[PDB]
């Protein structure tokens, strides 16, 4: 593994093969690069446009060096965010009305870009959102749910954040993160910021070793099934990938004004989600069971969108009680009260 | 001028202004811009592809930052280098038959693509490549030749050295030797490795204000009068810039054997430059008067490439004394004799 010739070869444009990227990520990674290098890397990567070998080498990586738990079973929610409207949290939601019925290994950080981010959340309902492994195991046993912290599950990651934070902008490592969930989860459904990395991450994907994970893309740009209009995903598993377009009318309801899924804090998110878990707020609840109906979908517990979009429904007036047992095994539920009447 | 603003500029393949160029190099060589960013912005750069106006900005801010002296009546015969071949520094050589005519003003650097660049060649001869200038002045009227060190000429330069060393890349940094000449040289016979930069280059110089400044694209891949074949060459002037085509069968001799030029250290390009003088060695003799000739092109005193050679042939039969005189006024003649000797 020659950093110079790797150097030389992307800024030549030329593709890299996946074991040299994942050997490359390796070093970066370990801090065995200097940052001057690292600093190029990035930098000649994005200007040539990350190819699906060297995600897929990334992804590899990043796993390999990751603190990780055994729940194989488990489905992840995570998308690679970005989109920044600042819609309120709905995968963290959908993930709890997920834990009704499959365990959830919920992949996450904090926010900077909209101060509202999957772990923001759940920090704001009074969930404990740092876990340490052997804890977390025992966790998705007991409440079948459990959240793992990227700053936290990923710890190799700080040899990165000099360059990252000096250079200030989009590298590949903002795109990985949905890729890497530290439970090695086989069932997901992850969201993309652009329809252009809907074709890149779902192949990338379908190298990563999958069961079935469900890459969207959604109108007017999110990162997330499209409250608005059309949606655009990738169905990847071991048989291939399979293309699928759908409205938001598909789901046997009528769009929704993005106006009223916009947050502008951790509480106002927290407070839109329980709200919606009491019934009242239908727009942020249908937002939430369009996501899960894809995600029921992924684990094959309907035959259809519409299907998953009616069964969410039966989720989401349990999801309160839920979220009150994942949180007194985690947290403080007088929060998570304080939070209920905040929305009564 | 932000940094930041440049940044995404150029990730965006946006090319810089004038002004903006020049101000960032300006920072740049004054050391005032992180190393992580300085590296981003060389690869960007160069990932973009250099445009004229950032060619000249660069230029525009070496030349003021550098150390000068005063002599644009003179010539000089640097290239950008880079071509990987390791010939023998036949502009070196070249500018010692020169200086036999005209004032020359040789602008050179160390090497480390194969451990013979042109202050390589000279110091092995024994010629002192640190000359201040003060002492520059009086070399330059005795012997009509000086050597003007890049590392010297160019105090500021040392700031985005580590960074370049790290990178072990090809930068803009690396085209803009020749253009930057300490003093201010007005006639130039420049070389460039590829035929994409000839373009470039004769452009951004038509801007660089000299008086005629040839630029040439050896066949073989070098950037020399080709010693095998056909030339490639714009001749800027202040009127404009004329395109030539040029064989090596122009200059009245027959193709050189490429393989007979090649150098493999200091000394090894030192012995065959004296071999050539002692008219030991035709091969290398005839590749430094086909340059020699398009050089003296240059100064108009001849009126085509046929009489330059012609005319060069005189001079390489004074040319082994001029150099003792060189030598002998700034340095180790003891040396220059041992090589003399190793030579035959
Ligand atoms: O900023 P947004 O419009 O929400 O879109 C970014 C991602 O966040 C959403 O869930 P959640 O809020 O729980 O964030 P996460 O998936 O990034 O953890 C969903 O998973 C999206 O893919
Ligand atoms: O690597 P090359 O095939 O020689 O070509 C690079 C340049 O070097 C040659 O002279 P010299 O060797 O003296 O080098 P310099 O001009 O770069 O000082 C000539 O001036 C070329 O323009
Ligand atoms: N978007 C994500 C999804 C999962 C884990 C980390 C991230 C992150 O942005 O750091
Ligand atoms: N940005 C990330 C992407 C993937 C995993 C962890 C991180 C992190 O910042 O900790
Ligand atoms: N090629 C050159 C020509 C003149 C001065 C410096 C250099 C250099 O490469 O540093
Ligand atoms: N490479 C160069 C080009 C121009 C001026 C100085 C240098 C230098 O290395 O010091
Ligand atoms: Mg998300
Ligand atoms: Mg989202
Ligand atoms: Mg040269
Ligand atoms: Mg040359």
């Amino acid at each position: 593994m020659n950093i110079n010739e790797i150097l030389k070869k992307l800024i030549n444009k030329s593709d890299l093969e996946i074991n040299e990227a994942e050997e490359l990520a390796k070093a970066i990674i370990r801090g065995e690069v200097p940052e001057i290098l690292v600093s190029a890397i990035l930098v000649a990567l994005r200007m040539k446009g990350e190819s699906k070998n060297e995600i897929v080498g990334f992804a590899r990586a990043m796993r390999e060096l990751a603190i990780k738990i055994d729940v194989p079973n488990a489905i992840d929610t995570a998308g690679t965010g970005g989109d920044g409207l600042g819609t309120v949290n709905v995968s963290t939601a959908s993930a709890i009305l997920l834990s009704l019925v499959n365990p959830v290994a919920k992949h996450g950080n904090r926010a900077v870009s909209g101060k509202s981010g999957s772990a923001d959340v759940l920090e704001a309902l009074g969930y404990n959102i740092i876990v340490p492994p052997e804890r977390a195991k025992e966790l998705v046993n007991k409440t079948n749910f459990v959240f793992l912290f990227a700053q936290y599950y990923h710890p190799a990651m700080k040899n990165v954040a000099n360059v990252r934070k000096t250079l200030g902008i989009r590298t590949i490592f903002n795109i990985l993160g949905p890729l890497t969930n530290p439970a090695n989860a086989k069932y997901q459904l992850m969201g993309v910021f652009s329809k252009d990395h809907l074709d890149l991450l779902s192949k990338s994907a379908y190298e990563l070793d999958f069961n079935k994970i469900i890459l969207v893309y959604g109108e007017p740009g999110i990162d997330e099934v499209s409250p608005i209009g059309n949606t655009f995903m990738k169905i990847v598993s071991k048989r291939g990938i399979e293309e699928v377009k759908l409205n938001v009318t598909d789901f046997g309801i009528s769009p929704i004004p993005i106006e009223k899924l916009i947050v502008n804090s951790a509480e106002d998110s927290a407070i839109k989600i329980v709200r919606a878990f009491l019934g009242k707020d239908e727009h942020v609840a249908e937002f939430i069971k369009i996501n899960t109906a894809v995600a029921l979908f992924a684990l094959d517990r309907v035959g259809d969108f519409r299907e998953g979009y009616e069964y969410a429904d039966h989720l989401i007036e349990k999801s309160l009680d839920k979220l009150n047992e994942i949180i007194s095994m985690n947290g403080d539920v007088t929060k998570l009260k304080t939070i209920v009447v905040k929305s009564s």
